[PDB]
């Protein structure tokens, strides 16, 4: 009616397109996504007026809350007997404030009780804020467990608290009417396990092949599950490029019945020996309804990226360009008289029992036949002893064929150590319907491994619908909100390897982020920065499109943000297209002057700023706005804090607006940082790492978080000497605090020599490198990592920083200070080093983006080689030191 078209003006411009171009979508795969995936809002919707007003108020503003309420030890020795000093506030007539010292782990309700006998020794209606920001203590968990309070416990900061009444909290929270959109209103037929035929598929002729007359051309073919080769690759015949007609059918070494679930037709059109691809695409061999392929189709073939020689390209993106205007390749498929569906479960599931009680009467003699059968009785300790040390084997470690085939004979036993799931799918032999039978029904019951074991069967690798789905129910049981977020970045992009729109894991990332605001926050821009990359804009917008049908009273709030996001887009644009010859203060004039135009001021004005939705921006401070300096002219922009505290968190959040280079490298780094900062901390070794927020919002456009009072190397030894940072540290910190600036700049300098030499970081220099007032260094600026280049030693500490870790010492690199400070970084080394895993994990779930650092299996192999992961851990130590000593000449 009227109010659905308001709507789908609102959700047009969330999400930048308007939702008629989804209306007009032929493909019955589209529609069917747009009406099926509903019934996830409005479960998502149930669960959120389960419990009014509270479910709804647990919603917007859910729990920040560390995964577990256990301290570290060296955390907990931060208090007083177990017990932490808090201020509670109360707004009365004027602020009245009442301090507290309580249990580390009473819950708010606690807290609350004794605030009000504080106040009544003076003479469940409330809830706790956090001060200063719009963050909410709404469950009973400890109070440590809430980030705020397990942040100030570290940093040794006082904690500042509100108290509000709960009626005044759930007043401003809409109820919102969740409306079911318009669109939800909607031969034989044989197994392809009965057709009894090879695969073969006919190329046709190729249209819009338009080249500089390249002479001779072919299309390369090949069948593929995942990364992996199912039969030969099949050629055509060659012909010349100003006639690409083939009509010549491809037959492919592989049985009918035998074609896995995930199946995958990968081609090219080459030119000629210097072999060369031009065009590439890729499809998928069943249909979302598991039907095979069948009749005429028509490709539209995406271009060659360049870092590519390869012929084909698997790992590519799979489906039809949009872009129509591009080489089209004519394809015909086998007719059978009949529509071929996958076989359904229980079909699998009979041939797969009948397969394992057959090989269970295999004699001694059969059983010699192939090294993929072992008899039951055969398995010795030995043998599990190696399957156990196969397992704990790196991601990227090869398995060689004779392992495949030990690991396929013992998949029984392998049941009993389940993390070693992912290198048995990889011995599997897919193109063996008699096998993967059997591994369908060993992943239908396998046990649970944990959610970051589990996030390696999402990456490209893992095809297989069954496997996929194990993952996600893995995450489902075991995932927490906290740790959701974390992973969240990674989990986006693994959207773009379904083979469907409709699958198990966007219903579970969508639920989540339509049961969690803060969930849902980043999973909107993480989709939204990307609608301009053809290569999932339909995938990401359609689900963009059923997010803000259900995200209620906060798409209003997405608007505000997006509008914001695109004033500054099109200033920044003017600038470096107009402007970009005027000097400073002529361009710092006119962009005074556009930001004060009253549409662009009450658009850059009162909104939740995308990098953290708990801060409020409220009117601009336009006399602390400027155009920096840096490449690509950022701008730095202030707002107030209109939260009615602001003083007891900061009264003005500063920005950086930067218009230009690709900020996904430095958001994946930081995220890698927080990681490894986590992973210290929890084992007792405090590095304090700086992961200031960054966040892409588009095409090369993103926003980067001020951390305030910090300069560079540069700007300090300009006020020089090798002792000026020393000496300027010394002067920020004179008195009994001294030794602690010095001792948070050692560890801090500690964590980031580690972080960065594993990572491959940019060359540091003194214009990348930051120092706080109170001595805590850290880096900014990761625009390369990895094998951008045998390894990089990218914080090579010089004179400068030896100094301070010295105390001012001459001859620094031989003091305990020094030797100290080394131990840390052996530490921190091996403890990154035991975590190898989940790096090389989160590293491969991301090579699916456009990031130019990160294109193959091989870039990440450069961690193998930093993290030393081939050799023993003395080994590993002993390199770690050789490449310190090297890159210092000296010291290690
Ligand atoms: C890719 C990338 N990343 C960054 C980046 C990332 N950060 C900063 N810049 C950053 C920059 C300045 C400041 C700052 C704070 N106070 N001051 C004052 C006191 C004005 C100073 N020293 O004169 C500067 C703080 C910062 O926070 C760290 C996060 N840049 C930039 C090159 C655009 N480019």
């Amino acid at each position: 009616n009227r109010e659905e078209k308001i709507l789908n003006r609102e959700i047009g411009f969330a999400i930048g397109m308007p939702v008629c171009e989804f209306d007009m979508v032929k493909d019955p795969e589209v529609q069917d996504f747009r009406r099926n995936i509903l019934n996830v809002c409005k479960e998502a919707v149930d669960l959120r007026d389960l419990n009014s007003p509270h479910s709804r108020a647990m919603y917007v503003y859910p729990p920040n809350v560390e995964s577990s309420p256990e301290l570290p030890k060296h955390i907990y020795n931060k208090l007083d007997k177990g017990q932490i000093i808090v201020v509670i506030w109360v707004i009365v007539s004027d602020k009245q404030k009442y301090t507290l010292k309580i249990n580390h782990d009473c819950v708010p309700e606690q807290v609350i009780a004794e605030a009000i006998r504080k106040k009544t020794r003076s003479m469940g209606k409330y809830i706790l804020k956090v001060c200063g920001c719009d963050e909410y203590f709404l469950e009973k968990y400890p109070l440590s467990q809430y980030k705020y309070i397990r942040s100030c416990i570290m940093l040794g900061r006082m904690p500042n608290l509100m108290l509000m009444a709960k009626e005044s909290l759930y007043s401003q929270l809409p109820m919102d009417c969740f409306t079911m959109p318009s669109y939800s209103r909607r031969t034989s037929t044989k197994s392809l396990w009965v057709i009894n035929s090879a695969l073969r598929i006919k190329i046709l002729c190729a249209t819009y092949v338009n080249v500089n007359i390249i002479d001779k051309i072919y299309v390369r073919t090949g069948i593929y599950h995942g990364g992996e080769p199912l039969c030969d690759n099949v050629n055509t015949q060659r012909v010349p490029c100003s006639n690409p007609r083939w009509n010549e059918w491809l037959n492919y070494d592989i049985y009918i019945p035998d074609l896995p679930r995930a199946a995958r037709l990968c081609l090219s059109i080459c030119s000629v020996e210097e072999h060369c691809p031009l065009a590439w695409g890729n499809i998928n061999l069943f249909d979302y309804t598991d039907t095979l392929v069948s009749g005429k189709m028509a490709l539209n073939l995406w271009p060659v990226p360049h870092g590519l020689e390869d012929l084909l390209n698997p790992i590519g993106v799979t489906g039809s360009n949009p872009n129509k205007e591009t080489p089209c390749l004519e394809l015909e498929f086998d007719w059978f008289s009949s529509v071929v569906k996958f076989p359904d479960m229980s079909v699998i599931e009979e041939h797969a029992n009948w397969s394992v009680s057959r090989e269970a009467g295999f004699s001694y003699s059969h059983a010699g036949l192939s090294n993929r059968l072992a008899r039951d009785n055969e398995l010795r300790e030995n043998d599990k002893e190696q399957l156990k040390a196969i397992s704990t084997r790196d991601p990227l470690s090869e398995i060689t064929e004779q392992e495949k085939d030990f690991l396929w004979s013992h998949r029984h036993y392998c049941v009993t150590i389940p993390e070693i799931l992912p290198k048995l799918l990889l011995s599997v032999k897919w193109n063996s319907r008699d096998e993967v039978a059997q591994m369908y029904c060993l992943v239908k019951d396998w046990p649970p491994i944990k959610p970051e074991q589990a996030m390696e069967l999402l990456d490209c690798n893992y095809p297989d619908p069954m496997v996929r789905g194990f993952a996600v129910r893995c995450l489902e049981k075991y995932l927490t909100d906290d740790k959701l977020s974390q992973y969240l970045i990674q989990l986006v992009q693994v959207l773009k390897y379904e083979q469907y729109l409709d699958n198990l894991l966007v219903r579970f990332l969508l639920k989540k982020a339509l049961t969690n605001q803060r969930i849902g926050h980043f999973f909107f821009w993480h989709l939204k920065s990307e609608m301009h990359n053809k290569t999932v804009s339909q995938r990401f917008g359609l689900l963009l499109e059923s997010y803000c049908r259900a995200c209620g009273m906060y798409l209003k709030h997405l608007n505000r943000q997006v509008e914001a996001m695109e004033k500054l887009i099109n200033l920044t644009d003017i600038l470096k297209q107009e402007k970009k010859d005027e000097t400073q203060k002529v361009q710092m004039k006119f962009l005074v002057e556009q930001m004060r135009r009253p549409d662009f001021m009450d658009a850059l004005q009162g909104f939740l700023s995308p990098l953290n939705p708990a801060h409020q921006l409220g009117n601009l401070r336009l006399e602390e706005c400027r155009i920096m300096s840096s490449a690509k002219r950022p701008l730095w922009l202030n707002w107030e804090n209109p939260d009615i505290m602001s003083e007891l968190l900061f009264q003005n959040n500063e920005i950086i607006f930067k218009n230009g280079d690709d900020l996904r490298q430095d958001m994946l780094t930081l995220q890698i940082i927080r990681i490894m900062e986590n992973i210290w901390q929890n084992q007792g070794l405090d590095l304090r790492m700086l992961p200031y927020g960054c966040l892409s919002i588009g095409d090369c456009v993103g926003l980067i978080e001020v951390v305030r009072n910090s300069h560079t190397i540069m700007q300090i030894q300009c006020k020089f000497n090798s002792h000026t940072l020393h000496q300027w540290l010394k002067d920020k910190n004179k008195g009994e605090i001294y030794d602690a600036a010095i001792d948070l700049f050692t560890r801090s300098c500690a964590g980031y020599c580690v972080a960065t030499f594993i990572l491959g970081i940019g060359d540091r220099h003194n214009s990348n490198i930051m120092v706080k007032d109170d001595g805590q260094l850290f880096h900014i600026d990761f625009g390369h990592f990895l094998d951008h280049k045998r390894e990089r030693v990218p914080f090579v500490l010089t004179q400068d920083f030896l100094i301070v870790i010295s105390k001012g010492a001459q001859e620094c690199t031989k003091t305990r200070e020094f030797e100290r400070f080394q131990e840390m970084c052996y530490k921190a080394y091996l403890a990154i080093r035991q975590h190898a895993n989940l790096f090389i994990n989160l590293f491969s779930m991301m090579l699916g983006s456009g990031m130019p650092e990160l294109q193959s299996f091989d870039d990440i192999a450069y961690i193998r080689k930093t993290l030393a992961l081939d050799k023993t851990e003395q080994e590993a130590l002993e390199y770690f030191m050789k490449q310190m000593n090297d890159a210092h000449h000296g010291g290690w």
